[PDB]
C-alpha cells in the first residue's frame, strides 16, 4: 500500500557483523547490533497516532 513513506527499512545487518542482525529500537532508540551493540536510525517518521484500533462498536 503506497499510503506512506517508510515501512519496512530494508537495511542490511552490522558494519562489523553482517551476520549480527542489529535490533529495532537500542532500548528505545535505533538499530542496536547485539554484539557492537551500535545504534542506527532517527527518521522513521510519525504514524503512531493514526486511528490504529481494533474495531469500533458505533
Ligand atoms: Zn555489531
Amino acid at each position: 500500500a503506497s499510503t506512506s513513506r517508510l515501512d519496512a527499512l530494508p537495511r542490511v545487518t552490522c558494519p562489523n557483523h553482517p551476520d549480527a542482525i542489529l535490533v529495532e529500537d537500542y532500548r528505545a532508540g535505533d538499530m542496536i547490533c547485539p554484539e557492537c551493540g551500535l545504534v542506527v536510525g532517527d527518521r522513521v517518521i510519525d504514524v503512531g497516532s493514526e486511528w490504529r484500533t481494533f474495531s469500533n462498536d458505533k
